[PDB]
């Protein structure tokens, strides 16, 4: 009986879930409320279409919905989820708000519902196999990523230091396994391009003597890479490597390897593909899983000290 799932979509936000779950033997996309005409093409035969999203919560049959709407929109509609007894999984960041994430965790609490923030790099194989072979690099001294592209400038858009640094602040915290004791931003360059922020912002998260350095840059082309730097060697995922996962030499100079390194194996499994794949799975049997709520509203903490 494959598990009865909803989609609330809106904006951009929904982009590719509605194929994901196509794909999933074990899923159905039962209903649909979303703005987007591209999105309403899209949805299998039997998927109810509808225009107000309070619907997909009041409904019988569903057993699980996934919130892909602007991050300002998702505490109202996840605490409706929860108040309706359905699972959530929730995009990244899970709000721009602490006390509203704090609602959030608190109703998820009252009423037992399991909630999941979709960070999407704590379902990815790579990050999976990196975390695996940490022993290999012993005791971690420095942690440091770098995302980059070429917009998109949008007025009054989400900024930048949450909508990407959401995705790599839930990379770090799940690394490190704790909150930092300290969190600052340092601004390299900042303006306005086609009435949007453009600009180049590092995120410094320090864990004692460890400094994990963040670096969000609009005005680059595309690149994501991380590098996580111990005492006898470097592991590093970068997406302009041939290969997902390369172990390399010991550093003191947190400087990005140079050189091919040693390929770890990695599986394919697409990250996205694997998010869906298993919060379906654990709808009928709940389990905190790679990416809880909790970790959700501590990423939406560190956000607040550096915004």
């Amino acid at each position: 009986s494959p598990v009865r799932l909803a989609l609330i979509g809106a904006g951009r936000w929904g982009k590719n879930y509605i194929r994901t779950i196509a794909g999933l033997p074990g899923a159905a996309l039962v209903r649909l409320a979303s703005s987007n005409p591209d999105n309403l093409a899209l949805v299998p035969p039997g998927c109810v279409i509808e225009s107000d999203w309070r619907s997909v919560v009041s409904a019988p049959e569903v057993e699980a919905v996934i919130i892909a709407t602007p991050p300002a929109t998702h505490a109202e509609i996840t605490l409706a989820a929860i108040a309706s007894g359905k699972a959530v999984l929730v995009e990244k960041p899970l709000t721009l708000d602490l006390a509203e994430a704090e609602a959030v965790a608190a109703a998820a609490k009252a009423t037992g519902v399991m909630v999941w923030v979709e960070h999407t790099q704590l379902f990815n194989p790579a990050w999976e196999a990196l975390k695996a072979d940490l022993t290999s690099i012993g005791p971690i001294l420095a942690v440091r990523s770098e995302a980059g592209n070429h917009g998109p400038y949008r007025p009054g858009g989400v900024p930048m230091l949450w909508d990407w640094g959401a995705h790599d602040v839930s990379m770090v915290l799940d690394l490190m396994g704790r909150d930092p004791d300290s969190t600052s931003a340092s601004w390299a360059a900042r303006g306005e391009k086609d009435g949007g922020e453009a600009g180049d912002v590092t995120l410094t998260l320090a864990f004692s003597t460890v400094e994990a350095h963040i670096r969000l840059c609009n005005t680059m082309d595309k690149c994501r890479r991380l590098a996580v730097f111990g005492e006898a060697g470097t592991l590093v995922m970068d997406d302009r490597a041939t290969d997902k996962l390369t172990l390399h030499p010991p550093q003191p100079d947190g400087n990005w390897p140079v050189g091919q390194g040693h390929a770890l194996t990695v599986t394919d499994e697409m990250p996205l593909t694997r998010a869906v794949r298993l919060f379906a799975g654990a709808v009928r049997q709940p389990e905190p899983g790679p990416s809880p709520l909790e970790l959700g509203l501590r990423v939406v903490r560190v956000l607040g000290a550096c915004s």
